[PDB]
């Protein structure tokens, strides 16, 4: 599924992720843009060979099972393939592991790079939510 942007901004706050761990709608929304482009079905292979997954890019090295990243964790206890469903629940339930692990959004890189320090409120302007 391919999320509009105020689409997805509503369908996280439902999910409780606007202002979790202190970072507002607009990071989360951004986060996803960058990292997706807002589709529910992206996958991406790591240099590592860990794969990310879905409109977050959650990745296999810790946070989901895939049954070929060695070494690997599974520390939101799901599947990889959950996190590209067209409903949200399982991504949004994993980043929140992911964004209390002591870093916050800086675990997504693409955050860092892209969205940290500007203005992330842009994302969800004009918005209904
Ligand atoms: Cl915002
Ligand atoms: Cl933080």
């Amino acid at each position: 599924k391919v999320f509009g942007r105020c689409e997805l901004a509503a369908a996280m706050k439902r999910h409780g992720l606007d202002n979790y761990r202190g970072y507002s709608l607009g990071n989360w929304v951004c986060a996803a843009k960058f990292e997706s482009n807002f589709n529910t079905q992206a996958t991406n292979r790591n240099t590592d060979g860990s794969t990310d997954y879905g409109i977050l890019q959650i990745n296999s090295r810790w946070w989901c099972n895939d049954g070929r990243t060695p070494g690997s964790r599974n520390l939101c206890n799901i599947p990889c393939s959950a996190l590209l469903s067209s409903d949200i629940t399982a991504s949004v339930n994993c980043a929140k592991k992911i964004v209390s692990d002591g870093n916050g959004m800086n675990a997504w890189v693409a955050w860092r790079n892209r969205c940290k320090g500007t203005d992330v409120q842009a994302w969800i302007r004009g918005c209904r939510l």
